[PDB]
């Protein structure tokens, strides 16, 4: 079906528009993803100048439709599943000891191209913190994300934590409480209990000038039976 979609790889267009303890700011990504090995290329550039928080702290919200899942796991793709018309992906991030974010966005194709929009609304943040302070190493570490069935909502509920490491010495978490529904009226895949191992490298362009960020991920669906597959483990 929308698996189909996926048989090759698909550019990618991200929009996100935001505001954090006031300040507002805005991202442009474009890249390609390719399901068949889990990976995604994007590119992201601030359009409202210097970014007011740390590029990795937006990873999670800049399309796990992308992910690969083995042949014996695509009954529990959601994601894929979900489209053609796409689905709506909202969250709550909150970062320990700090403020929060809650972002809402729609992620489906406009044409041969699969796109992420996204609004998001950042509060309580320290002035100082490891945030707003701009803390945060310029890195990023592999998760799980755990994904269920959402019956009720005829969608799916994602939760993880993201380990943030800070310059100074520790680790920021980041919980994430995440909801995903169809957006179009057709039928999809509402999975068993399962997750994705997932990995992300952050990189720069050098021959860029604005701030941006450039982002090389993988995503290997796992939880049910053991795939030599499997990215890490």
């Amino acid at each position: 079906k929308g698996e189909e979609l996926f048989t090759g790889v698909v550019p990618i267009l991200v929009e996100l528009d935001g505001d954090v303890n006031g300040h507002k700011f805005s991202v442009s990504g474009e890249g390609e993803g390719d399901a068949t090995y889990g990976k995604l290329t994007l590119k992201f550039i601030s359009t409202t100048g210097k970014l007011p928080v740390p590029w990795p702290t937006l990873v999670t919200t800049f399309v796990q439709c992308f992910s690969r899942y083995p042949d014996h796991m695509k009954r529990h793709d959601f994601f894929k599943s979900a489209m053609p018309e796409g689905y709506v992906q909202e969250r709550t991030i909150f970062f320990k000891d700090d403020g929060n974010y809650k972002t809402r966005a729609e992620v489906k194709f406009e044409g041969d191209t699969l796109v992420n929009r996204i609004e998001l609304k950042g509060i309580d943040f320290k002035e100082d913190g490891n945030i707003l302070g701009h803390k945060l190493e310029y890195n990023y570490n592999c998760h799980n994300v755990y994904i269920m069935a959402d019956k009720q909502k005829n969608g799916i509920k994602v939760n993880f934590k993201i380990r943030h490491n800070i310059e100074d010495g520790s680790v920021q978490l980041a919980d994430h409480y995440q909801q995903n529904t169809p957006i179009g009226d057709g039928p999809v895949l509402l999975p068993d209990n399962h997750y994705l191992k997932t990995c992300s490298a952050l990189s720069k362009d050098p021959n860029e000038k604005r701030d941006h960020m450039v982002l090389l991920e993988r995503v290997t669906a796992a939880g049910i039976t053991h795939g030599m597959d499997e990215l890490y483990k």
